[PDB]
Order: C-alpha cells, then sequence, then structure tokens
C-alpha cells in the first residue's frame, strides 16, 4: 500500500530533508552577512520566489499559447500571454512592432536559440572580446585556438575589443574588423563594461557591412526598463536578456525580436516585413527546448509587474548613484578604476597602479564575507593574472543601501586591499608565499567581522530575517 | 527615496500580484479535478516545491563544486555534492565508477550538453524515430528534408524504428542500420514506447560499430531508480534524463558518465580509463549553459532523497501496476493497444480498428477534463493524423489511485471514445465537421462532471486543496 | 645573351630531352604490344593528339566564351562554342533543353564541381557502394569510419549496393535508403557494373526524396552517345562524364546541366525554369579551376565529331558485341562471370570458384602484357582480397578486334588462370610464396612472347608503328 | 564491319578536323603577331608541346610510383620518377628533406589539394587579397559575404593588404589580424605583387599562431627555380606551384612538402618528423583526382630538365631586366609604378594620375594586339572599376626581346594610353560613351599595325613561323 500523499507529499521541507532544510538556511544566513558586490546577483522579492515555488510546476505545455502540442492550458496560456505583454511593457515596445519569447530557461539558452533561429551552422559572429568585458556567450576561443563558448564550437565567431589607452569600445576598429570579417549577426551588449552603448553607430556598422544587429542586455536589463540606460530597440532586431540580474526577477531568458514593415532599405521590395518571430519561437521549441518551465515564467512576469513601477525605477537611479558614490569614493583615496567613472551599475577597478592582481583581492575579499570578482581590465589578455575587479550595486542597493553606505562599503574594499598589500609585502608575490597571509591573521579576521556587523544589520528582501534559523 | 524593502520584497504574492496569484489558483484546481493521463506529467511534493521557491535563487555559481568561478559558494557546494551523492545512490551507482552533472536546466538541454561533449558538428547519431516512440531531441527531419531538432541541425541523424507489425523495436534492422550509417553516438530510450529495453543488444550494435551509448531514460527514470525497469547504467557509456517525469522531482536534468577503468575492448591501451568527466562538465559549463540554477538543484537533491525509499518502490510497482490494469481493462472491452500490453508506466491505444483519430479523442478528452495526447502507432509517419494516443500512470498514481481507480479511468476513456464515435456518426469525419458535435453536447457536459466528481475524490501532493481559493 | 629561341624552344624532344623521348618510344611499344583490358582505358586517334600537343596550351582564357577575364580569345572562344555544341550534338541533346559545360579538368574535377554548384557542404548524397561497382567519387568511407573520398569528406555520402546473390542493383533497397536517409543528391553510373541502368526508376525515386538526379555516365559514355545504352538524359537533372575511356577522347571532364522549363511538380511556379547554368559555370570557375587547358577543350572537340559518326557507332556495336563474346568464351570453359553476362563494354569474372584472388591473376597477367585490374565481386567488402577481376573491351576493339580475337583473348586468359593455379599449386597460397613463381617461369614467359606476337599483329591508333623507335 | 584503324586513328587533324585545325591555325598566328603582356602567359617549347600531345594520355596509372592500383605502369613509373627528382633538383631541394607530387592537375587543383591534405572542413585560412594582388584559390568573398572562391566555400578565409600608400605587403597589420584569427594555413605568394617577399618574416608570424605556412609560388616560379627570386623552401612547409607562367611548361601543377626530421621548437616532441608526404599523396589520389595526366606529367618533365640550364638562369635574369626596363621607361615618361619599380616579372601601372581605369586601356590595348589585364591598385576595392594594369615580361622575353624591345613596348604602351585618353576627352568617361572611339579609329587601326609588324620580327617558340598555314 503506498505511502499516502498526506505524507511524502504534503509534509514541508524541514521534516521531509532536514539536511537541505538546513544547507538553505545557511545559505539565508550567508547571503544576509556578506556584501554581495558580484555585479550580476540581486535578491529578488518574496512574492517572486512564491510563483518560483509553487505548483506551476507541475504542467507540461510545450508550443506557444494558442499553438500548444496537446491540452489543459488554459491558464498556462493566461499566464504566459500575461508575461509576454508585461515584458513588452516594461521595455516600452510596441506590440506591433516588437514580440517577445519568455520561454529560454536561463540567458545562455535565450542566446543560442536567438542564434539558432538567425543562423546557420558556421555563420560568422562578433561579439565584444571576454577580456573587454563580454560574455561568455558571445564568442570565445583561446590563443592556443580552442573553442570554449559553444557558440566559438557552433559558429564562426571573432571578438572586438575596448580601446587599450581609454577603456572604451573602440567603434573604429569595430568597424574596420566587421567590414573585413563581415559577420552575419553583430552583438552589443557586455558583462563588465562600465559605460553606455552606442546602439545608434553599432546600427550604422551592422548596416555597411550587412549584418544582423542583436543586444545582450542581460547586465543593464532593470536600468533599460526604467529608461535609466540607453534603449537598445531603437536600433536593434533582436534583443536578448536574462530575468535576473538587475531586472531582479527569477532565472530566466527573454528574446525580443522585431515585428511589422521593415525601415526603408537599399534595393530591396517595398512592403517588406520582419520574420523573426517564427524563427525564433521555433528555435526555442520544437529546435532546442522541451516543456517550458511554467513557475519561472510565472515568477517572470510577477518580476515585470514589479519592474514597471515608479519605486523600481527610483531602483535602478540608485543603482546607478551607489555605483557613481563607490567608484567617487575610491578614487579620492587615489584608487584608480576604468574610464575614471561609470554609467552604469559597476565600478572596474584597475589593481596593476597597487602592483596586486583580481585574484589577490578576490580570495581575500571572500575571506572577510565580500563577494566581488577578478577581472581584465583595458582588454588586457597578455597579463598572467587578471589586473583589477569588478564590483557591482544592484545586490546592495536592494537591500536598502545608498550612497553613504556605498561609501562603507569602499572603506571596507580600502581595508581590504590594503590587508592584500600587506600580505604581499610580508610574504612575497607568488601565491603559495601570499597564501601565507590568509590563515591565523588578526587584521583579516576583524575585517570579516566588521562586514559581518554592518551587512547583518540591513533588511533582506524574499524572507523574514525575523523567523530564519540562523539570526547570527 | 526609494520603496522600503518589506514594502516590494517581503510581501505575498496574493498582494504584490493579485492577477497572477489567481491564475495559479486557478491552475491548482485544473490540477486536481481532472483526470492527467499525459504519461511524461506527474505531481510533486511540497517539500520539492519549497525548495524549489527558495533563496538559492539567488546565488551565482558558475563552475563545479570546487573549481568556482566566485567565492561564496560553501554551501552551494555542500547543497550540489549532496544532490549528485544522493542522484548516484538513487541509481545504484558506486561513485567510482560513475559521475553525474546535476546542473543541465531540463532534459533536453542535458542531452544537447552531452552530445556537445561527446561529439564533433556533424558526427552521425542515431535514436529512436519520433513516430516509433523516440524524442525530438535524438534527432529529427521531415519527410521535405527539414531539419526540426536542433540535434538534427547540428549533427547528422538517422532514425531507427519499431517493427511495424508487433511494435516492439526491430533491434535486426537497427543493426542493419548502424553497420551502414557508422553513428559515432546510439541513442536508446524513448517518449512513448510500451516495453522495456533490450540494453544488452544495444550495447553489443554499439560495440560493432564503434558507437559510443546513450540512454536517455528521462520517461522511465522512477523505474529505474526503484528497480523496476532493466538497468541502463549496466551497458551505457552516458545515462540522461529529465528529474521530473516518473522520478516525481522539479524540472530539471542530469548526465550520468562513466568512469575509472574501461572493460577489456580489442585495440584499447591496457589500463584505459573513461574520459567523460571532464568534457561533459566542461560541455555543461563553460561551453553551453551559465550559472546553475540552485533551488532546482536543491529541490532535485530532496527528490533524489524521496525516491530512494520503500515507499517510492512501492509507487513506481504501482504505476507498472496501475497502466496494465487499464491496458487489461480496454482489452477486456475490445480495444486494441500496442504490443497488447505494457511493461512499464504508459500504454498505446490503436484507435485505427474504431475509425477514429488520435486528436479527436485528444480533443473531446480534454473538453471533459481528461488530459492525453494523440500518438502514432506501430511507427507509422504516413497517416495524415494520429491512429492513437498515449497515456500514463504515474501522475494518477501520485494522487493515491490504484488498480481498481485505473479500471474507472478506462471506463471514463470508453465513454468518451463512445461519445467521440457518436459525434463521428452525426457530423462525418472533417475535423470542421467534427467539431460541431463539440458545442452544446448534453452527453460531454455530463461525462465532464462525472470525470471531474471522480478526481475532486484523491488527494493532492505539493499543495493543500482544504486551502486553495477555488473549492 | 639568352639562349637562341630556336635552340631551347623549336628543337625535337629527340633532341632536347633524349631521356623523355627514349621513354615516351618504350610506352609506345608497351601499349601496342599488349593486350590492354583495363576497362577505363582506351586509345585515342592522332588528330586527337595532334590538336592535345599544341599552341592552344599558351593562351590563358578565364571565364566562358562571351565573357572572359582577358582579351585575346577570339580563337578560344570558337573552339570552345565549337566544342559545347559538338557534346550536345553527339548526346542529342536539344540545345533549349541542355547546356554543357567543357573546361572540367578530368571527370573526378567535373563530378567535384557539379556537387559544389548543386550542394551545400555537408549535404547528404547517395551513390553506388565502390565495392558494388561504383566509383570512389560518388562517395567512400571505410567501415573505420575514414573518409576517403573527397565526397566524403565535404559532404555526408551514403551508399547504395547490388544484390549480394544476383549481381543486380537492389532498386527496392536503394528507394528504402533513400526514403530513410533522404539525400539532396542521388548518383546513378558506376566504374564496375556489368549490366545497364534504370534510370526511370532512379527517377521516381528521386521524385519520392525530393533528390536532383546526377549521371556519372564516365564509362559507358561512347556507347549512350552511340545510343548503344539507356539514355541518361530522359531523366537525369545533371550528367558528368569523362572524355576518353569508352568516349575515346582525350582526358577531359563535362558536365551538361537542363535548361529552359522545368517538368510539372507540385509547389513550383508556373513557368518555372531550370537554374543549374549559372551555377555550373560558377562552380567551374571561379570557384573551383583555374585556366581552362584549351589543347584539351581543342582535342575534344575533335573527338565529339569523331564520336558522331556512322563509324563510332559500329565501334560501340562491336565493343558491347566482344564483351559479351569474351564473356560466353569463359562461360563455355566453366567460368563464372557476374550476372552470367553483359549489357556494356565490361565482364566482371568471379574467381572464387577457382580458388584464387583478383590480386594473383592481376599480377601474373601483368607479367605477361595483359592489363586488366582486380575487382570485387557481389558487392563484397568482408573479403580480405577482391575475389574478382574486371575486364574491357574498348582498347583492343579500337585497334579492329572483333569477337572471334576477343575469343583468343579469352584463350590466353584462360592460360594464364591455368598458370595461376599452377603456380599457387607449387609455391602456395600466400602472397608472399606465389610471388616466387612469378621469376624464372618457363610457361609464364611463353605466354607473354605468345600475347606479344598476338598484340603486334593488330594496328595501333595515334600513332604510326612503321616509324615508332622500338619495333621488335 | 568498323571502319578501319588507320581510317579515324591515324589521319592528321588538318584532314579529320578542319575547321579545328583552322582554328590552331588562326590562334597560332595570333600568339606571334601581337605583343603578349599578360604576366601570367608564357610560350613554351616545341619539345615540351611534343611529350604533351603523345601516347602518353592512353594510360590510366591510379596511385603513386611504388604504390600502383594495377599493372602495365613500368615506364609511366620511370617517367613520374624522373619528373619528380627533377623538380627537386630545379628548386634545389634535398629529396630527405622535400617531396614533392606532380599530379594536380593545374595550379588550383594543386592548392585544394593541399587545403584537403593539410586541413579539416571549415578550419581558418589567410591569404593576399585579391586586390592587394592575391589569387582566387587563396580566398575570395565578396562585401555582401557571396563565397566566390571553393576555398572560402569548404574553409574560412580572410585576407591580408598592401599598405593603401606604399604598396608593399603591410606585415605589421598582417601579424595583427593573425593574431585575431588564428588561421590553422598562412598562405604567401601571389598573382600581381611587384616586389619579393619577405618568407623569414611570414615563418615568425606563423609560428606566433601556430599556423602551417604555404607558398603559393606560380607566377614567380621560374625566377625561384633559377635562383632569381627569394627561395620559399627555406622557410615553408609545403609550396605550390603552376608549371607554367615563368616556369614556361605545360599546364600542370605540383605540391612540394616537407619530410624527415622537423626543426628544434619550444614544447615540440624530441625527434618529431614532418607528417606531409602521405597526407598529400593522399589528397591528390584518391581524395580528389582520379587518373593522372601522364602526357602532361612527361611534359613537365621535359620543361623541368630545361628550367635546370643556365640558359634558363640568363632568361630569367633577362625577364626581370626586361620588366625593370619597361618600368624605368615608363616612369621616365612621367607614368607611375607600384613602388616605383619591380623585383620580378611584372610591373603595376597606377593609371589613376590619368584619369583612366584599367578596363579602358585593356579594351583598347586588346583592340590593337597588346593583351594585358586591368588590375586593381594599392588594394583599393572601393573604385568602381580597376586603377591599373598588370603588364608581365615572361611571354614577349621568350620570343627573344630584351631591354631595347621592351623599350619600345613602352612606348606602344604610351601611345595606346595617349589614344584612351584622347576617346575619354572627345565621348567622355562613361564606358558606353568610350566605346564610342573604339571603332573606326584612324589612330587605333595604325597603332595595331605597327604592333603587329614590331611583332612579326620576332622568332617565335613552340612551332615554327615559317610553316603556319596564315603567314603575312
Amino acid at each position: 500500500a503506498m505511502e499516502p500523499v498526506s505524507s511524502w507529499g504534503n509534509t514541508s521541507l524541514v521534516s521531509v530533508d532536514p539536511e537541505i532544510h538546513d544547507l538553505i538556511e545557511k545559505e539565508k544566513r550567508r547571503q544576509c552577512r556578506g556584501i554581495e558586490l558580484i555585479a550580476s546577483e540581486n535578491f529578488t522579492s518574496f512574492a517572486v520566489i512564491e510563483a518560483l515555488g509553487s505548483a506551476l510546476t507541475n504542467k507540461y505545455s510545450e508550443g506557444i499559447p494558442g499553438n500548444r502540442y496537446y491540452g489543459g492550458n488554459e491558464f498556462i496560456d493566461e499566464i504566459e500571454n500575461l508575461c509576454r505583454s508585461r515584458a513588452l511593457e516594461a521595455f516600452h515596445c510596441d506590440p506591433a512592432a516588437w514580440g517577445v519569447n519568455v520561454q529560454p530557461y536561463s540567458g545562455s539558452p535565450a542566446n543560442f536559440a536567438a542564434y539558432t533561429a538567425l543562423l546557420q551552422p558556421h555563420d560568422r559572429i562578433m561579439g565584444l572580446d571576454l577580456p573587454s568585458g563580454g560574455h561568455l556567450t558571445h564568442g570565445y576561443y583561446t590563443s592556443g585556438g580552442k573553442k570554449i563558448s559553444a557558440t566559438s564550437i557552433y559558429f564562426e565567431s571573432l571578438p572586438y575589443k575596448v580601446n587599450f589607452t581609454t577603456g572604451y569600445i573602440d567603434y573604429d576598429k569595430l568597424e574596420e574588423k566587421a567590414l573585413d570579417f563581415r559577420p552575419k549577426l553583430l552583438i552589443c551588449g557586455g558583462s563588465a563594461y562600465p559605460r553606455d552603448w552606442d546602439y545608434a553607430r553599432f546600427r550604422a556598422i551592422a548596416d555597411k557591412v550587412g549584418a544582423l544587429l542583436l543586444c545582450d542586455m542581460a547586465h543593464i536589463s532593470g536600468l533599460v526598463a526604467a529608461q535609466e540606460a540607453a534603449n537598445p530597440f531603437e536600433y536593434c532586431d533582436v534583443v536578448t536578456t536574462t530575468t535576473h540580474k538587475s531586472l531582479r526577477g527569477p532565472r530566466a531568458g527573454m528574446i525580443f525580436y522585431r515585428k511589422g514593415p521593415k525601415p526603408p532599405k537599399k534595393g530591396q521590395p517595398e512592403g517588406a516585413v520582419y520574420d523573426f518571430e517564427d524563427k525564433i519561437n521555433f528555435a526555442v521549441f520544437p529546435a532546442l527546448q522541451g516543456g517550458p518551465h511554467n513557475h519561472q515564467i510565472g515568477a517572470l512576469a510577477v518580476a515585470l509587474k514589479q519592474a514597471n513601477t515608479p519605486g523600481f525605477k527610483v531602483y535602478a537611479k540608485q543603482v546607478k548613484a551607489n555605483a557613481v558614490a563607490l567608484g567617487n569614493y575610491l578614487m579620492s583615496k587615489g584608487y584608480q578604476i576604468v574610464t575614471n567613472g561609470t554609467e552604469n551599475h559597476l565600478v572596474l577597478w584597475d589593481l596593476r597602479p597597487l602592483g596586486l592582481t583580481g585574484n589577490k583581492v578576490e580570495k581575500l575579499c571572500d575571506l572577510c564575507s565580500i563577494t566581488l570578482n577578478k577581472n581584465a581590465v583595458f582588454g588586457d589578455s597578455s597579463a598572467l593574472a587578471p589586473g583589477g575587479v569588478r564590483i557591482g550595486a544592484p545586490a546592495m542597493t536592494s537591500r536598502g543601501l545608498v550612497e553613504k553606505d556605498f561609501e562603507q562599503i569602499g572603506e571596507f574594499l580600502s581595508r581590504a586591499v590594503t590587508l592584500t598589500l600587506d600580505i604581499q609585502k610580508t610574504y612575497g608575490k607568488l601565491l603559495k608565499d601570499f597564501n601565507k597571509g590568509l590563515v591565523n591573521n588578526k587584521d583579516l579576521d576583524q575585517l570579516k567581522a566588521d562586514v559581518e556587523k554592518f551587512s547583518a544589520s540591513y533588511e533582506m528582501p524574499g524572507f523574514l530575517m525575523s523567523e530564519m534559523k540562523y539570526k547570527d
């Protein structure tokens, strides 16, 4: 006789699996007690989480609204239709001119499905170089010829770079490379670029070379929705994105695409219309994915309602103000940040004038509950180790921090790199020598204590600190 | 001034987004007031759902445990390590001989990651034909040459088929085709095959052509774990799977791969070891995916603990017994099911002797709250419309139903097919004429009321019916 | 000062390069003192050879008539236009329905240019399996997965086979395979098939799968021109060929292609015309080849004028009659030939009922001035060594031999096989042991003397035996 | 009842095919009554032509010497062995360190076989841009992305260019592009570059990216053999070539390749040996070609003996001296040539200061029996039409012309461009209007008469003007 539904199927997690419950509670405390500066990280809302953890996971719904493979989809269809319509609203798109597919499981699935829809295998693609701040999904191969990204495995990629002196995208060199290489797809957007993008110039270049133009706005999508960044939809054919990061939603992806008549073009028929919609939907399903994750789609619909509010626009402004305040604090102490400022959510800190690598600063910061990541500076790939760190404002801004709180984060960071220099001075630059300073270091222990006391004093979206298992 | 954190960030869904809360409540009612017979569907536990909706969604953890790109992953690592060890335990794998990657976002990403790891672009692949019960991810192109599956877009696929007459896999024709085509990868496993798989013969055939052998056990993984189906790990190089369907977990995928010393093969260096682990891990990340969905991984760990219990084995046996009881009931009424029985969780009902297409039955059933799906029968890819339906036992067995209950489902299905025949008699075979009978049909109305009364009488996992909005 | 023009530039070969002159003279003697049974070989006319060795080699003429890259092509254009129209005439083609490109350097270039014109890289192709009598250029990979043919390197091939019992093409199994594999191109034609081809059935199969249909008629082109074989042009979209072999011309290739209105079809616009011409021309140049070999094209024009005569049809009839006579002779001695006959220029002799490999017979025959070649039988690839030999009539028919002379060739072959059996009896079946009987063998010596006396008694086209350096 | 062998088979071309005989005679007169300035053109010897037009055309010899598929090859083997040894000797190669395959049907087949042997489909290749003086076989795709060369269809090509100001190869931009693109094969060699090549620098660049280094020496091979050009074999892995053009042989190709121990390198296993020989032979046959053209191989053997003489070195010196004399003559009259000189067999004349396109000069020259061709200048591809012409010295040098005679060619070319300007002045720059001056133009008729009288005063290799049908 089967174990009754009430026993295996309705009992709470704490009773069914205490081991996993305890680990989630330790993770909740860790999220409270640290300074989260990873620029792709955020803390999403309880309401998002409630839709994410729901019976929507129980429904297979292959196809799209109106064109499903089987039945029972009356309410899945309303949810997905509402999610699509809220996505277009949040990004201020006319539905007569733009559509969206909200089924991609995450950002990288969204990008590969866009490529699969738009290109043939082996077609040429250009994206921002990884050491210049691009993302793996935009193409990456090593100097030894090893194809790392599946984009470089299944297509033919060539990167473009920032100017090695200024840290800005070298638009003239990109134009020159694209005229030589003739990509079928030109990608803009990136993961570690501290300035806004000139989409109008990308459109000029794409038109010269005959390329499709795609923007991957994953890192900045919250700023785009809030009209706190340049609008890629004004110039790009397709726009991909994650829904987490600065949009503060669940982990998922979206693909936006143009619809309707095409703008006037050289020697090509009158009345021509875009033909992206069917290709993109078909690439997502049946080509690449299986059943949608309807709980993710439901949670995304919640996130998009939350993003299309006056409150979210104030958040987006504060994210930017906090990044500027942190960058200015660091610069005031003599530190050097790439381009000497920022226009978005992140700062790139050049550690070479300190004689440090980002590997050392990242390792020491992680030991005092500050999470950031090493990052190449000025597009360099010849340095043994990356010469900088990337630091982002979205996550701590979501916990209510404002400029003065980010200036205190700046001083914690200044303390961290001072300790890092102290270790390197005492023990040396070699990592097995540097590691000697990371154990039994009372100054490091004290910085960890200060960081955790600071972090633990702010609110937290998504769960109630007052009810968590580990409150200290 | 920013909105307080508590306002946007801690308020419940019912208050933040009443529209979406209301649609989830309507869907909750729909799930426990219908007869869910879609063979890939199941109803997972509240414990899984609680880990799924958790703060684990807030952590980026690119890499694998012990080799992460970022810091702060001390507890993510413990969760993923526990998930991996529980997956190996559920499927009775020696960790010295098998590893697993639990990051694939779903079943289809798991398969494409496995192909990326093991194959070069345009390498040849063979899998069960979609009309014979295979899955899209095993390859599919149309008679017109259109490449539908990404597997057929980026690789070179060729399907193998069931026997036209018996409905069993034709292993002799498969071996003949594999000798001619010389796949680099032979895929076993399927989505609509009602019998178990001769893995030993797949290994014999793979060895004759020097192919890798992969089993996609997505549909039967719960039966495999409970040792209620033959074990593909005994013979396959790699096993991919979903974690929902018969395994009753979250939507996610896993890739299992051999590790350690290889068994003897002529032309193989003494001491040779498998080299799958690094290639599979690398294909998942950095090649294809980005950050893992750690809430899925935590929820999967819960599901794998629940699966590795005596209770789950009782469930898996009951799923099979319910599928048999339903198949036997239909055959007792004179209906025809493919291979005249089943060895797993599903039954294929051949509707051709009735003069009915699968879509007519699927449509009428959906209007009386019975969800199944049309399905080709005996590998047929000529017929205008599929000639059968596929019915699965996992989801309703999860609501506590046993053989007698599945015999009542059988009577509901008999009534549905009778009503379909009645409409076809009166309005005709053209779908545009048939549809006229689906409106203002008092027989159809009554069948729906009966089905929903029936479905209402059983328990429901994952949420409390006593708390739902629409009772 | 430079060497005077008349010294290096006008002096005869005999004086400029006595070493090569001597070698050509030894090869001329070899050609008219042996029995040439290689089914792909012929002996061409002096008039072809005079055009082949001419000042036409000095002219670069990239492009096609009416559309060259260079000037100075007035007379080259006239020659190439003549050659094209003579090609269409020789194969009874309406020039409104068919065109031809005569620039391919040889047969294998003609095939690859056709694939490049018609297909995308990695498209699927089906041709007759090499062990079933197909050609390497139709696709060939080993059981170990080694891609041997460029066709299998750059495209995706799958072969079809003869019936393993009867030796005929298994058309039902071909249709079954084509429906599964769905090639974009189906190839017919072969190098070692003793029967004619059911082109109507290939067309029915190609239409069922939507394939283009190509005939590589290289081996039988002279028979086709003479209307002594079924006409591939009635059913195939494209026909490729060598111009040597049974057509008796220089070594070159041609690609014929349909032009003008298409036959009725589903989903095809009314008034649709074939679109092969520009693609095939462009594939030959600029895609694959460089300057045409105008001496080849001039020599080909001569051969096509010679092929379109009553006398050539009599020759083609005689070729067939001689192959049948030889096959009948062998069968009357108890030997076995595949399909128990022939309908074209060649015979496939099954040596397995004699306990012999084709390798042994080919080697002993070669030492006795009989040239043929080993060949698989009944499509077998599992054997160690091929179990048969292929024998063709075109070359010795060109020296004037008729049925009774080919029956004498049969008796030489019987003697050769009897000698091979005697050697195998004395020295063994292992090839290394067998070879011991091929040195200082009195009966081998005698058979060689008799073969060469026989061969020397016939006329020889292409050069004057009365003027050659080595007459005895 | 066959036609007698002597009738179709031994009768002379003049009797068998008067139409073709007549056209070859017209082409013979055209060759020795005009000024041949096509830099890829030459006039080969009668001795070469005698081997080219010979019974060697009758022999199938698939395989290589010592590894043939069937028999009868005793003398074909001696010829091909002698051809290969004479090729290595003419290019001063140690046969322990270099091998050669002499079967490629022409230059473009030689290149594609080398690519098939060395590379996988879609591998990256870099070669000199067509507008910068490269060859189609090195890669070519249009600005619209149309893949023109098979090299660009089956592989992934990217060109490098000359400096737009100086006309020399821009080695710095080449190294920059190779570092970004990471080709598997770097190609040097070209069709319209007037300076020598820095092979040592190409090797430095190839080593930085791990590429193979191939030289296509087709245009300069006679200079390389004569040690009148830098030696590509010192630095390249593989060298391909035509055998016509400056080497003055038949139309054929060769692939040379290193063998034996590899030179020391970092990360290179000790004792490493080259692995090209089998891959290249196998690519030529069976992968790409069928039977060798043994008449081309014999004619090539002749040409290689003629090339390895002191007389040929004086020819190569004179070719270069004649190109310099012509370039200096044009510069003395105020014309501009690219790089202000030449180091090889050709000159590039920049017509832009005159307001002329090469199209107009080439067409007017063709009308007065001067054959040259238009050519892009300084790597420009933006012009509506090329701004230069390319002029080569090999063909007229082979008819015995020396510096004084090339200065008369220079004055003839000055007269041609002066008349071209006259037509343009009176009718206009639109080629539609320009053509109005090319008919019934008295100065144009007189220049033609002066050119043909001059040309008739020189000797002619390959045939006897005293025996030709169409004398003056």
